């Protein structure tokens, strides 16, 4: 069985050797069809780059027993260095039974066990730098390996316990037939360990010849290991792990044998100490070349309620760091509470670049990019919690200190942008550090899968189960092959980087050239030198969303606006102060506009409502998103002019045709929210280019419901003649109920919405007898609702929200139609309303709407693209009125 350890092109290769090469073809159909995440592209890649071509492949997925010259074939087996070395271990072992440790389970592998030991032996008496325990320790941590990984044969290889054990494992020749039945586990466990004993020598060497300067460093009297302990899992390179080392004085440091810029991240740190007060604890280190060893930190109570403000604050200037030199896979679990100072204690991932994954080439996912630059990012936002008087002490009430310390950072380094980028130039340019292109779990889990009984009992069988690492959407494939070659040898791939470059470094030292586009140096000198206000402000948005402390009016709620200043302008002079505004809101729009040259689409980042706030990208519903920003376009256009916002309408109409959107039956949400814009747009200007994709949409209470889509519905037929629409509409109101499906007293939230389709599907008076038996201020609820349908001194008064929905926008609504009523009582009022906003407007330099300063809501209903489009109607009566959709 012992030929089943062979890899495809082994097997390819050795068959071509036995002057052979016609393949059965029949198996490369029985492989071709098996449960697979492979892409056509995907397997073309690995078929073209890992093996020759197609042919060579189906030739090295040649089965057992059909295998011409297996003597041939097994001598290639035992020539191999690993076979070579496991026949040692063999030949090597003792009949004994009285020195190693008998807690078992351990019985399969007391051959390597002893080999081990003795190895382990003979090295110390050369070095004496440990004892016998540490030499205990060593072998405990072999053990638990070999157990782990062959433990999934173990459970199948059955079809009370220490029966099998004794059994299964009892001679020589009945070890190697359990070897030979999974000879893929046979060669992976020799190559394990062969890594445990290079490494643990290498590690003993090093300590030896460290120690010097491990006792001075660190200040430690004892000359001896003495334990070994804490080795995660995670291994890399050849096996190499980080470990805790404990000297016989009991004093202990973490040996991480890991390439590494430690003496630069140290002056570096030092260097933003003195110029960011970023008061970072500096862990002392003895780094070498590609290893390091590091000060053990552990979690020590803090003293006191006074030390808990300044560790959060710590905690917010850490997070203004991670964010301001691109920072990423830190993780908040992993932060190591030292007293009154949060500790990190890895920092080989600073100056990352995004993963070249696949992405569309759109304005919309440019803005995804942004969220990949901030905060979020860095793995430090919600032993890692402070503790006082034996209880965890977490960030709750302290949210406020850890907003302040990282804004502080952000503040203070944007004033010192040239003294950071000197800094970098000066020192960074060759920073190397590690870059996790894939996640750890992902690769965790295909190693494990790469353990089944299947896979060891057949090569061919596990590299096919790794195969699907090449379903990845890497931009660039050729990374995977390292990757295999880490994961077939039992590690997790590691990756570097030096950050001028633009070449991954894998873990053998191999370059993956133009892996980047831009350098990770740049990207960060970048990043350094356009920080402005508006970064600081969305990055304390983020924060203040992810620690739950959130508020979209604390922002207008906190100006001072004062009581007897500015007056009521003329109606000559109003008119000139209502383009002006219009003018301001556009320009706050264009400000943040995120463009995409290419493909002439733009797309936009906002603070948005989905029963909680959150940042997101603007997508297709009419509350707060896309058609929005378009209809207030449209209505700007109308007036004038047509440059600036042609070449932006274009673009705005190119995201809405083109993004993740739904098919839904709705006048908000989904592509059925683009109807009304588009009827305007073509009733205002002449575009029936609109128009027509208007009429391709419709063949597919009021907020939330379907009362809203029946109006529109309304509206098409209207323009077009054609009633299939109204008919459309007849059938959904009637088995539309009564009742409304909110509480509330409004249109849009209640039952006023109702009302209004009745008297556009002409039955008035039954419409009066809801009315009738029933017998605060907003659109959306309250009276503005109730009076656009059909106390008007309460429900026309000054508030101070500014918004369509349920603010000052939407009382002008009720203003305009009631000073087309009745001229004389409301034209007055009507411009005492508009100019009291653009008052506030002028002199807060934002509106009364949600968000934070320089990120207001820019939505239709609850942003400043309604706002601008209301005041516009009243430049303009053809503006129609947007509210209950005319
Ligand atoms: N300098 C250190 N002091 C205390 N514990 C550490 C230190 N470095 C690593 N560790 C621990 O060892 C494990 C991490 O190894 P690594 O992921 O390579 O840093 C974690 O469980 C840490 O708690
Ligand atoms: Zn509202």
């Amino acid at each position: 069985n012992l030929i089943n350890v062979l890899s495809i092109n082994e097997r390819c290769f050795l068959l071509k050797q036995s002057g052979n090469e016609k393949y059965d073809i029949k198996n490369l159909q029985a492989w071709k069809e098996r449960k697979s995440v492979l892409k056509q592209d995907d397997l073309d890649y690995l078929i073209k780059y890992k093996y020759e071509s197609l042919d060579n492949f189906g030739l090295g997925i040649t089965p057992i027993e059909n295998f011409p010259d297996k003597e041939v074939a097994i001598q290639y087996i035992k020539d191999q260095s690993w076979y070579i070395f496991f026949e040692s271990i063999l030949d090597s072992y003792n009949d004994s039974e009285e020195q190693l440790l008998e807690v078992d389970a351990s019985y399969p592998f007391r051959y390597f066990l002893q080999y081990a030991r003795l190895f382990l032996l003979d090295l110390n008496s050369e070095l004496n730098i440990c004892t016998k325990e540490f030499i205990i320790n060593l072998l405990e941590i072999l053990t638990q390996e070999l157990i782990h990984l062959t433990s999934k044969t173990l459970v199948l290889d059955l079809h009370r316990f220490i029966y099998y054990l004794k059994k299964r494992f009892n001679s020589k020749k009945d070890i190697i037939a359990f070897y030979t039945c999974y000879p893929e586990l046979m060669r992976i466990t020799v190559v394990r360990m062969r890594y445990f004993l290079d490494n643990t020598k290498q590690m003993l060497i090093r300590v030896t010849e460290d120690l010097p300067s491990i006792q001075n460093c660190f200040n430690i009297q004892s000359s001896e290991l003495n334990s070994i302990s804490e080795s995660q899992g995670d291994s890399h390179s050849r096996g190499k792990t980080v470990s805790t080392l404990t000297f016989s004085d009991g004093k202990k440091i973490v040996y991480k044998p890991k390439i590494n810029s430690e003496n630069k991240l140290r002056d570096f740190f030092e260097f933003l100490n003195k110029e960011l007060e970023a008061d970072i604890y500096i862990v002392k280190k003895v780094t070498r070349n590609t290893y390091f060893y590091e000060e053990y930190i552990d979690n020590i109570e803090i003293n006191n309620i006074e030390e808990v403000k300044k560790y959060y604050e710590r905690y917010g200037k850490l997070i203004g760091i991670a964010f301001l030199f691109n920072v990423t896979d830190l993780h908040y679990e992993n932060i190591i509470a030292h007293g009154e100072y949060p500790v990190i204690i890895d920092n080989e991932t600073f100056f990352q670049q995004n993963i070249p994954i696949e992405f569309g080439n759109s304005a919309t996912v440019d803005a995804k990019y942004k969220y990949l630059d901030s905060i979020m990012v860095t793995g430090l936002v919600p032993k890692n919690t402070p503790i006082m008087n034996n209880e965890k002490i977490s960030f709750i009430s302290y949210e406020k200190y850890i907003v302040t310390g990282m804004k502080s950072i952000l503040m203070k380094a944007k004033d010192s942008k040239k003294k950071i980028l000197a800094y970098i130039n000066n020192n960074l340019q060759n920073l190397i550090v590690r870059n996790v292109i894939r996640p750890t779990q992902r690769y965790a889990d295909m190693l494990e899968f790469s353990y089944h009984p299947n896979c060891f009992s057949n090569a061919i069988e596990r590299e096919k189960v790794l195969h699907n690492m090449w379903a990845y959407p890497y931009k660039n494939k050729k990374v995977v092959h390292y990757e295999f070659s880490d994961l077939i040898d039992g590690d997790i791939p590691i990756f570097y980087n030096n950050i001028s470059k633009t070449s991954l470094i894998a873990s053998d030292g191999c370059l993956v050239e133009d892996f980047y586009q831009e350098s990770a140096l740049n990207r960060c000198l970048n990043k350094i030198n356009d920080l402005c206000d508006e970064d600081i402000s969305i990055q304390t948005v983020w924060l203040e969303i992810a620690l739950n402390i959130y508020n979209p009016y604390k922002y207008i709620n906190d100006l001072k606006n004062q009581n007897s200043n500015k007056y009521i302008y003329t109606g000559l002079e109003l008119n000139g102060k209502i383009i002006q505004a219009c003018q301001k809101i556009e320009k706050k729009i264009f400000k943040r506009a995120i463009f995409n040259k290419k493909t002439n689409t733009v797309n936009w980042i906002d603070i948005k409502l989905d029963q909680d706030w959150n940042v997101g990208i603007l997508n297709n519903n009419m509350y707060d998103g896309l058609p929005g920003i378009f209809i207030f376009y449209v209505a700007l256009k109308y007036i004038t002019k047509n440059h600036k916002y042609d070449y932006v309408i274009e673009c705005i109409k190119n995201s809405i045709y083109t993004i993740p959107s739904e098919d839904i039956l709705s006048a908000f949400f989904g592509k059925g929210s683009l109807i009304y814009p588009l009827l305007v747009d073509y009733r205002l200007n002449n575009d029936i280019n609109s128009l027509n994709v208007a009429v391709e949409i419709a063949d597919m209470d009021w907020i939330h419901g379907h009362n809203s889509i029946i109006k529109v519905l309304l509206l098409l037929s209207e323009i077009t003649e054609d009633e299939k629409y109204r008919k459309f509409s007849l059938e959904i109101f009637e088995k539309l109920s009564e009742e409304p499906y909110f509480n509330f007293r409004g249109f849009g939230h209640g039952i006023y919405s109702y009302v209004h389709l009745l008297s556009k599907f002409n039955r008035i008076d039954k419409a009066n007898s809801l009315l009738h038996k029933i017998k605060n201020n907003s659109w959306c609820k309250g009276t503005v609702g109730e009076l656009l349908a059909t106390d008007i001194n309460k429900t026309i008064e000054y508030k101070n929200k500014d918004c369509l929905c349920h603010g000052n926008a939407g009382t002008l609504e009720g203003l305009i139609q009631l000073a087309k009523k009745d001229p004389e009582t409301y034209q007055y009022k009507k411009n005492k309303l508009i100019s009291y906003m653009l008052k506030y407007f002028e002199k807060n330099n934002t509106l009364k709407v949600a968000g934070s300063e320089y990120l207001e809501s820019l939505g239709f209903f609850v942003g400043i693209s309604g706002v601008g489009y209301e005041l516009l109607r009243n430049l303009d009566s053809e503006i129609p009125n947007a509210l209950l959709f005319e």
